């Protein structure tokens, strides 16, 4: 009942209402809760000793962020019942010679790249320094939003459309030991550790700035449109592989299994396996 | 009103045994680690960023946060054993003793004893000793055992007394602006222990030492829950005395500190946990 559109197919009002609603949540102090939640899960290892955490590098990577975006979208609609979370189709932006000139990086939406003159501090758009305060790992002020498109050796370019399709061809959702080293795994493949960095992981490194590391990534509002696309690819995969379900169903590390509570919530992957059941849908399904 | 919360000294041998085992079950399942993480995560959620106030401490939300914290915890106990309830450690009566480190609460059948100076004060007695109990650090990585150092600090060589508790109950205002560590004439700040600190709640932490000495790793010691159960009790008693004194601020305080503001990392508000009886439990001193 709640359509989630593509950024390029948004009206000027839809772009305006979305941005404005985010700034309100920021002013209310609700936005910082999500920044903290994301960082808090990143240090919750399942189990302690492994490199697997509640939100990343394991099987719960996809359902966690789905619930994450869901709650966020719910807080959006508590302000404006018409606003929904759009998605950034970065696989299509890769077609451009220079993706930074895309309409998603316009001054009326997310702003542009960082300014090399000003330590790559974002000085354009509604989320520039002085109009948008960011925090660091410890929860202290950091001094502005940063962005450095394709300035990394491991990720100088965005992933391609072919990368997305090759990921959808995978049969298993995930494979043991449900981590960074999982092979033939759609979860691990979409995350981006298969000959990394790729896809989701590559996009983070590509954007740079706060998006470059896990604990500070949600400081950039593009984080939510990026994962909305990640959530879409997962949704499409479920539609293709109707007979394939979430893995592991159990006996994986606690907090990674199908009926396990996902820190820091009581929500289980089962509770968020069907995005239609959650009350939203993507425009490509219509 | 149906779930009695008793005193550790008033517990049977069976009740102590059942409680301890239940804690060990939650630990093995991986549920216990959630609370350690929750506590540490709120300690770095500053309200607002820049200030010394966090979601769980050094502010007005200190008391309702831990009440909800203990509430959720007590519920996870009953998911295992529906008869087990969370006891409280009356540290004010232990202060009466010549040596508090001799309380029956520090016996091998409950919480174990003090730390071993030979092995960096690692606990080697009780059900939560090294090898029977794994602990984690700030970053969420294994730390290698529980520590305890009773009264080894200059600013907290002794536990707080009954008079400290009484004098705190004599305070009229729940809290005062700027609703933080420097609040004066505040029951919250008093009971927390920043008034000539460390005192009361804060002093107990520093007294026990080890993981209990710092905020992010404090829940690694199961005594953390019996300690805050006593802190919650004193708060409950204060509410009974001053029935028309309510939570402050009702508004205009930092977000997450107000009466109807969600307490990170939950959606629970101080209003939702203002009446402990409505939460489904009571303390034995009320009967
Ligand atoms: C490939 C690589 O080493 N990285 C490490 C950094 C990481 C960044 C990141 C940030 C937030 C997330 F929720 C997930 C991942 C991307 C993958
Ligand atoms: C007085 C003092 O400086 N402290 C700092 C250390 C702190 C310990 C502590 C641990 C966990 C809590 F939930 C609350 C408090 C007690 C107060
Ligand atoms: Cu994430
Ligand atoms: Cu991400
Ligand atoms: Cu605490
Ligand atoms: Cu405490």
């Amino acid at each position: 009942y709640r359509v989630r559109k593509n950024v390029l197919h948004l009206t000027d009002t839809e772009k305006r209402d979305f941005v404005r609603t985010v700034l309100i949540l920021k002013e209310k102090g609700i936005y910082d809760r999500y920044i903290a939640w994301h960082g808090a899960a990143g240090k919750f290892h399942t189990p302690p000793g492994s490199d697997r955490n509640a939100a990343h590098m394991s099987s719960a990577f996809l359902p966690w962020h789905r619930e994450y975006l869901l709650r966020f979208e719910r807080d959006l609609q508590s302000i404006n019942p018409e606003v929904t979370l759009p998605y950034w189709e970065w696989e299509t932006d890769a077609q451009m010679q220079d993706p930074s000139q895309s309409q998603i990086w316009s001054a009326d939406f997310m702003g542009g790249n960082g300014n090399p003159i000003k330590d790559f501090i974002v000085d354009t758009g509604p989320f520039a320094a002085g109009r948008w305060t960011t925090i660091d790992e410890q929860g202290n002020p950091s001094g502005g939003l940063k962005r450095n498109f394709g300035a990394t050796k491991e990720a100088p370019t965005l992933p391609t459309r072919d990368d997305v399709l090759n990921a959808l061809k995978i049969t298993q959702y995930d494979t043991p030991p449900w981590d960074m080293t999982s092979q033939n795994s759609f979860r691990n493949q979409l995350e981006g550790f298969i000959n990394g960095p790729q896809l989701h992981n590559r996009v983070h490194r590509w954007v740079g700035g706060q998006m470059g590391v896990v604990p500070t990534a949600p400081n950039d509002p593009v984080f939510f449109l990026h994962h909305a696309n990640v959530d879409r690819i997962w949704a499409v995969w479920q539609i293709i592989h109707r007979n394939q379900n979430y893995q592991p169903m159990k006996n994986g590390p606690f907090g990674q299994n199908f009926r396990d509570p996902m820190y820091p919530w009581n929500t289980t992957p089962e509770d968020v396996m069907n995005h239609r059941k959650l009350g939203y849908v993507y425009d490509i399904e219509l």
